[PDB]
């Protein structure tokens, strides 16, 4: 009945945001292991769900074009003022990335070289709940299999929003939906495996032990160090996942997620070694995060995103 919009198809349902392609490149952000809810359904046209609404995004060299599917028996219209603000905040466009790129480049020659080809790699501001459970699914996994688990989870537990072509879009489920007695059994049938236990247990933990998703909003305004320790109390959430949520959902730009893949890059590209544990360890991982914060400063997580994205391509 309804299909994915292109900029050529129905231009009268698109609104623009004055966004240089140096400030944001959709193709290096939306599928670069931050969000797992965006797909290039048509060429240079990215479709995904944001807060119970579906968006399609495309860009020129100077403009970011966006169209909304409000997903109901409502008159089709262009993005509103409030809806465009939501997208402005989601891409954190108030913060200059050009000024950050130059600042990082001044103290790191390796970044200066990589940065040239890979511009507009910025850090998305995600919903804490979506980010939390997305990154519990990320353990010993790849972007493709993570994307599948998150989609299947959302269809199974989340409310239906709209259908565009063959793709049916579901909003991310609330904690109560994931905390139910059959939840783990269902998630195992959807292929999450062991991660199904942590999803249910963490949903149950936030509700019962922390008092619902207002807790995650408290961690947003809490110091990085307090937020990180609070998150590490949840089943399946360790230092790596806690840092991911801190950087991508709780407004901690200094948070640097460290796993074996970040170790590889740090060693190979920066010559970094732990100043006892020859290989990775909780203490050595903590030291590596500090090393990058000392080097790049209070937006070290955003600098890591540039390298991480550049490494995927
Ligand atoms: C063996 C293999 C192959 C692939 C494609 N992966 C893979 C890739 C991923 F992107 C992710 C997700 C992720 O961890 N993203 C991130 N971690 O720190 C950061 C990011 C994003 C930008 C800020 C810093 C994953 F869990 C696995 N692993
Ligand atoms: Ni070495």
């Amino acid at each position: 009945h309804m299909r994915h919009r292109t900029l050529s198809s129905s231009p009268a349902l698109w609104a623009s945001i004055p966004c240089p392609r140096s400030e944001l490149r959709l193709d290096l952000v939306l599928a670069s292991g931050q969000s797992f809810r965006w797909k290039e359904q048509s060429p240079a046209h990215w479709s995904g769900v944001l807060a119970d609404q579906v968006w399609t995004l495309t860009q020129t060299e100077d403009q970011l074009y966006c169209t909304v599917y409000r997903g109901d028996d409502s008159q089709v219209s262009r993005p509103t003022l409030e809806e465009l603000e939501t997208l402005h905040k989601y891409f954190q466009l108030d913060v200059s990335l050009a000024q950050l790129y130059s600042h990082w480049a001044s103290v790191d020659s390796h970044f200066q070289r990589v940065a040239q080809k890979f511009q507009g790699v910025r850090l998305l501001r995600q919903d804490p709940t979506e980010c939390l459970f997305s990154f519990i699914c990320s353990s010993n996994n790849n972007i493709a299999r993570i994307t599948g688990m998150v989609e299947r989870l959302c269809q199974a537990f989340g409310p239906r929003l709209i259908q565009l072509d063959d793709v049916t879009y579901h909003g991310f489920p609330n904690l109560h939906a994931l905390a139910g007695p059959e939840a783990e059994t269902h998630l195992r049938k959807l292929g999450l495996g062991y991660r199904a236990r942590y999803v249910r247990a963490s949903a149950k933990a936030i509700l019962e032990e922390q008092g619902g998703p207002a807790w995650l909003q408290q961690l947003r305004v809490a110091p990085y160090e307090e937020a990180h320790k609070a998150l590490c109390t949840l089943p399946g959430v360790g230092a790596k996942v806690a840092d991911c949520i801190c950087l991508m959902a709780l407004d901690k730009p200094q948070a640097v997620p460290v796993d074996v893949h970040v170790w590889q890059i740090a060693h190979r590209d920066y010559g970094w070694h732990p100043k006892q544990a020859k290989g990775p360890s909780p203490l050595a991982n903590k030291e590596l995060g500090n090393f990058f914060r000392n080097l790049w400063g209070p937006y070290a997580g955003w600098a890591q995103a540039v390298l991480f994205s550049a490494d995927l391509r």
